[PDB]
């Protein structure tokens, strides 16, 4: 059970980033090396769901 | 970790239109469909219905960007698919798809229609002496 | 016999129609949203479908896309016999799974996509896409 | 084990009999009927599958 993040900052689907923290407005995510927060709207958390 | 998850994926273009074909490697079985755009987003949701049907567990692309897109990686993601990027199978299955459409273009308004006719034609070929869609559910049945 | 007996009917959500066909032996389900519940849209599927499984008959209800000219072609020209409740039953279940994930997708389709594969991939001790498979093999190895 | 759609009225008829394909028009046989329809309004279909 993991989870990547899929988000837009620009329409174009940027990821796969980790999950650092998930908040009822927000989610932290560190995409390479760069922390960024991005509103959940704007983001997918994603599992591997089929392994 | 072997041939019966295996599957490769190109595109090949006829009268101006995107067709996606995917090749069971080690049995010749293929699925195809004619997309509007060839996107990340008609590759993946592709994808999607295709690792419903069958056990998918590797996909051999070119670099072509629709299969190197994020929309593809989070597809193959959520449905526990492995990327790479028996050699040339794809495009010798291309070539041999186009073949038959072209024998069977005459019998059909729309390109789609006579390349599920196509497939259709290649899937239930007797080599012999099992077709290739023979091969692919004997080969996925025993792996069980 | 078993091995090639199907299901198809039209369900809608959102507004858009879904075409499930499901094989009756194993309960393996695929499905396709479509522009229109129209005969060709409903051939094209059955010609998509009949490509990657021995598809011998085939059972809908009366609406007016599945008895069509265009799916009697379909029929014919794949080998396809038409006979006129598992796909009912199959068509709450898709749609209980489509709502469990829906906020997961922006688009309907993809959901749709993604409950097919939680449908045939849950083991109930084999899931509907091992079972498919295996009767079909058993079938194809004992001529 | 050839069967001939075709239309006059949008909804396909048929099966009819085929008896000769020309590169304008087709003659074919629906109910003891011979008919002569332009190509472009027939699709001339096999029992491939049987
Ligand atoms: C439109 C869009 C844009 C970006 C993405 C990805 C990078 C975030 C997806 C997408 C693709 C997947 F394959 C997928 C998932 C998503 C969310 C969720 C889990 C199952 O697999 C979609 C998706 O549509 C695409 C035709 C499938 C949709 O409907 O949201
Ligand atoms: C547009 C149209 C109109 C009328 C028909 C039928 C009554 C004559 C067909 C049709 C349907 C088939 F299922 C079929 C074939 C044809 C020709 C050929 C052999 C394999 O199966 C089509 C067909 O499109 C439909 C989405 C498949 C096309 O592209 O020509
Ligand atoms: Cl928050
Ligand atoms: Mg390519
Ligand atoms: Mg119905």
């Amino acid at each position: 059970q993991n989870f990547r993040v899929y988000y837009r900052d620009d329409p174009v689907w940027k990821g796969p980033a980790k999950l650092l923290e998930k908040g009822e407005g927000a989610v932290v995510i560190q995409d390479n090396s760069d922390i960024k927060v991005v509103p959940r709207r704007k983001a997918k958390i994603i599992r591997d769901y089929g392994k």
